[PDB]
């Protein structure tokens, strides 16, 4: 049996796209999904 709680763990990751939205490498991934909307809020 083998029942821990996380789904992931074989396959791991495997294809970028996640890791890049999460502004990795100087990004704490919680303001370029913040940079999407507000892309230049200033126009005018």
């Amino acid at each position: 049996s083998t029942n821990p709680k996380p789904q992931r763990k074989t396959k791991r990751n495997t294809n970028r796209r996640p890791q890049d939205v999460k502004f990795p490498g100087g990004g704490q991934i919680v303001g370029g999904v913040y940079l999407l909307p507000r892309r230049g809020p200033r126009l005018g």
